[PDB]
Parts: C-alpha cells; sequence; structure tokens
C-alpha cells in the first residue's frame, strides 16, 4: 500500500501494462535500489533497454526515482503483439545521453552502458542473454502462442553431454545429444542446432521439446546441439565455413549415430539457427543437400560479411554457383529488425524457382531470443509436417 515499502514491494512481479486502444499498450517498470533512497545511494541513472525498440532516433529517457523511496520507476508504450526482451542499466554515470542526439552518438551511448545491464530481479522470466548481460522477458497481450514454451514439461531420457574434439578444427567443444519420444522409435529425424549451448543452457529446449513430441506435434527424434565456444570462433565457423561442416559430418554425426541412431534420409534432417547461425543453415543444405534436406533460418545474417552490398551467399545463388534444390526451408525474420528484414527479402525473392517449398515468416519482434524460441518450435513442425 505505501509506495516503496517491503509490502508495497511484495506485490510486484515485474512489468505492469494496460491497454491504451486497440494498437497499444502502455507499460511500467520498477526497479528497487539495493542501496536505498537517494541519501544513501550512488545510482544517478537508471536506463530501462528493450531489444529492437529503445535503438529504433530521439533522446533516452532514464527511470526516475520516487523522491524518498528506494523506487525507480519507467513508463512506456508497446504494441499488443508484441515480445521482447529487456534489461535495466543502474549506473552512476551522469554524462551518457546529456545531448539533445545523431544515430552513432546513441549506438556509442548504449555501447558504453550495455556491460552494466542486468536483468530485472523481480520477473521470474530472466536468462543469460547471448551478449554477456542477463535480459528479462516482455510479451504484450496479443502476441501469438510460442508452440511448447507454455507447457514445459520433464524430459524422460536427459539430454548427453559430450565433448567434441575435432580434427579438422583443432579444437574441442560441447555437444548436447538429446532423444524424444518412444526409445524404439526408428529412422528417427535428426535436427542440428547452431549456438547449442544457448538452446542447452540458457533457454533449455528439452522440456518444450518433451511437451510437442507428448502431444504428437513433433515426431520422436534426436536433437544435435553445438557449443559455439565463443564471438570469435562462433564468426570464424558459422558464416560459410566448409571445415565447420564437413568436420560436423565426418566426425560428429557418425559418432551421434553409435549413441542415437538417426535416418539418414536428407528429407527428415534439420539444420536449424539464428543470425550467423541461420545464415549458417542454409549454407549447409546449399552444399551439402545429401545430408541436410530440412533448413531452419530465423533472423539469418545474410548480408554476410558486408556490415550496401549483397551478401557473399546471395550473390552466389544469383551466379548459380549454388542451387536451392532439394531443399524445404523456413525463412523468417523480425519487423523491428529492418536490415535483417531487406537482406532476408533479398534471398526469398532470389529463391524464387523454390518458391513452394519455403514456408516464410514475418514477426514483431527483433534480434532477439525470446521471439526465436517460438519460431524454431513452430519451425521444426512444419520441416516434419510430412512425416505426419
Ligand atoms: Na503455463
Amino acid at each position: 500500500l505505501k509506495v516503496g515499502s517491503e509490502s508495497w514491494w511484495q506485490s510486484k512481479h515485474g512489468p505492469e501494462w494496460q491497454r491504451l486502444n486497440d494498437e497499444m499498450f502502455e507499460v511500467t517498470f520498477w526497479w528497487r535500489d539495493p542501496q536505498g533512497s537517494e541519501e544513501y545511494s550512488t545510482i544517478k541513472r537508471v536506463w530501462v533497454y528493450i531489444t529492437g525498440v529503445t535503438d529504433h532516433n530521439s533522446q533516452p529517457q532514464s527511470m526516475q526515482r520516487i523522491a524518498g523511496t528506494d523506487v525507480w520507476q519507467w513508463t512506456t508504450q508497446l504494441n499488443a503483439n508484441w515480445r521482447g526482451s529487456y534489461c535495466f542499466i543502474p549506473t552512476e554515470r551522469d554524462d551518457i545521453f546529456s545531448a539533445p542526439p545523431d544515430r552513432l552518438e546513441l549506438r556509442e551511448g548504449w555501447r558504453k552502458l550495455l556491460p552494466q545491464a542486468i536483468a530485472d530481479p523481480l520477473n521470474p522470466q530472466s536468462w543469460k542473454g547471448g551478449l554477456g548481460h542477463a535480459v528479462s522477458a516482455l510479451e504484450m497481450p496479443q502476441a501469438p502462442l510460442q508452440p511448447g514454451w507454455d507447457c514445459p514439461q520433464a524430459p524422460e531420457i536427459p539430454a548427453k553431454e559430450i565433448i567434441w574434439k575435432s580434427e579438422r578444427l583443432k579444437n574441442s567443444r560441447r555437444v548436447w545429444i538429446f532423444t524424444t519420444g518412444d526409445v524404439t522409435a526408428e529412422e528417427r529425424p535428426l535436427a542440428v542446432l547452431l549456438d547449442g549451448e544457448f538452446w542447452a543452457q540458457s533457454m533449455p529446449v528439452w522440456p518444450v521439446l518433451t511437451s510437442l513430441t507428448h502431444r504428437q506435434q513433433l515426431p520422436p527424434a534426436v536433437y544435435v546441439l553445438i557449443d559455439a565456444i565463443d564471438t570469435t570462433h562462433r564468426a570464424h565457423e558459422l558464416p560459410c565455413n566448409a571445415d565447420f561442416w564437413l568436420a560436423v559430418q565426418q566426425e560428429l554425426l557418425p559418432l551421434v549415430k553409435v549413441i542415437a541412431p538417426f535416418s539418414d534420409r536428407a528429407d527428415r534432417t534439420v539444420v536449424a539457427g539464428q543470425s550467423f547461425g541461420g545464415l549458417s543453415a542454409l549454407y549447409a543444405g546449399l552444399h551439402w543437400p545429401e545430408r541436410f534436406g530440412c533448413v531452419l533460418s530465423q533472423s539469418g545474417s545474410y548480408w554476410w560479411p558486408h556490415r550496401q552490398q549483397e551478401g557473399v551467399l546471395l550473390e552466389k545463388l544469383k551466379a548459380g554457383e549454388v542451387s536451392a534444390e532439394g531443399l524445404r526451408i523456413v525463412l523468417e525474420a523480425g519487423i523491428r529488425e529492418p536490415m535483417i528484414m531487406r537482406a532476408n527479402q533479398a534471398l526469398y525473392a532470389q529463391l524464387h524457382p523454390i518458391k513452394e517449398s519455403i514456408f516464410w515468416r514475418q514477426v514483431d519482434g527483433g534480434h532477439d531470443a525470446l521471439c526465436w524460441r517460438g519460431g524454431l518450435m513452430q519451425g521444426l513442425i512444419d520441416l516434419w509436417q510430412p512425416l505426419f
């Protein structure tokens, strides 16, 4: 009842929202200063950073402290269909975002601040982000269902983590092997997931796949999740790197097959990734359609390597150096990530001769795992649907 008191804080479990109109909701966020009120606290600003929203040309506004309390509060508006992740940035600095600002001023600003990002401690839905700070989930009421995520179930057989020591790549990484449905299942499709460490540890997919397979949305299957190791490895290995996929095919999969047998049918073999991983996943089906006949690409980085020039994959597809023949593809991108959107549309245009084998999807979200988690499940559902 009295704002900022223990009992008041008790009633707070993350942001609260209410409809403004048909299109928008108003949303309020609270952060509690561990250090107490103005007198006792060194905190000068708290920034709310919302993925795909905070980035998109006016001056950022801080949370404001309610005078005399440990409460910081900030209100904004969000689209009814929107879902995405956010973080708080409590900082002792007062120099960032003072000017009334250039697009590059903004980016620089957030670059300086993002190292101090934290998840909302009162939001139960928080995870270690992909960018070395924790984040929290926010979903507006009309955001679409994400298959399986609302009714996770304990895995029947927990995933096995092995170390894959690659002779070709001269490195070691974690691989997680997870099998679903009935043990005796024969000719189980294989799905390979890039950024495996994220989907194995940060936002574990196990209980969601379990849930969907139990209700026969997904066939019994073998999932192989590959650790990207770190940012540098990832940026070398994922974007169009033949040696990565030759190692995967010649060393990793034959190991996985003796531990967890799966089908050698390309037409049910899935390769799934996001950004560099989506690009990688397509690159794999274009060059080894005998092994990978199904591609799940979400927010694929089709601009690669050019951070106003076509990406190399698109160029090689234009030139007929590679064909998308013998492929089923889920191709997904968010509207709140405009440059990714454009690259994906350019690819889609190019894939015209193979247009009807493509599940083309747009989304009200950004470059954000909270959005991807749904499209990942739905994409696996679409690709495997002919097995039903
Ligand atoms: Na639930």
